[PDB]
């Protein structure tokens, strides 16, 4: 494909989860940011595709699957068939990428978003393709048992500005956070 997009929220230690869920209680504004960023396509009659690992898919409340208005792709070396609600099942990132390039998908899909977990992010990170990483840095220490892979500061350059991403420190429910965008160019 042309380029990937990755979106994650991280607390101070780069933690992204705890016990199968997020490390922090719900932040409204963070949420809407995710829905908005992942769902919004810049082309009529096109839909965005989201890619995620098995543990992440299941983390989503059942009645809430699949993420409305996007093509849900789950990665798993173990599942035989796509979990109930997913659109496609794939064995590796590569398979996922290939599926996307296929005739039927080729045309129905706008942007591709990697929504985790660790291994998905990592895999996407290493592909020598154009890639933009949308990070929400939550300026607090919540205990996490899952972490964001290490990012290559030589490859991913932090943008100083980007359209429609507030640049100031935000706050909600007594917690502050900041939005950051890194860009990898091949
Ligand atoms: N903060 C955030 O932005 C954010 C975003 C997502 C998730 N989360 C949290 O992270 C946790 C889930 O993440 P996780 O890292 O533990 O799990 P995960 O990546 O969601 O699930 C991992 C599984 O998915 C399959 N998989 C993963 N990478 C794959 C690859 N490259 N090729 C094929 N299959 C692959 C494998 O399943 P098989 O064993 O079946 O092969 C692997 O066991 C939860 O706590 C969730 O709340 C946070
Ligand atoms: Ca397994």
């Amino acid at each position: 494909v042309r380029s990937l997009n990755s979106i994650v929220a991280v607390c101070q230690n780069m933690g992204i989860g705890k016990d199968g869920n997020l490390p922090w209680p719900p932040l409204r504004n963070e949420y809407k940011y995710f829905q908005r960023m992942t769902s919004t396509s810049h082309v009529e009659g096109k839909q965005n595709a989201v890619i995620m690992g098995k543990k992440t898919w299941f983390s989503i409340p059942e009645k809430n699957r699949p993420l409305k208005d996007r093509i849900n792709i789950v990665l798993s070396r173990e599942l035989k068939e796509a979990p109930k609600g997913a659109h496609y099942l794939s064995k590796s990132l590569d398979d996922a990428l290939a599926l996307l390039d296929s005739p039927e998908l080729k045309s129905k899909v706008d942007m591709v978003w990697i929504v985790g977990g660790t291994a998905v992010y990592k895999a996407a990170m290493e592909k020598p393709i154009n890639h933009r990483l949308f990070v929400t840095r939550i300026l607090h220490e919540f205990e996490s048992d899952t972490f964001f892979p290490e990012i290559d500061y030589k490859d991913f350059k932090l943008l100083t500005e980007y359209p429609g991403v507030p640049a100031d420190i935000q706050e909600e429910d007594g917690i502050q956070y900041k939005f950051e965008v890194y860009q990898k160019s091949v």
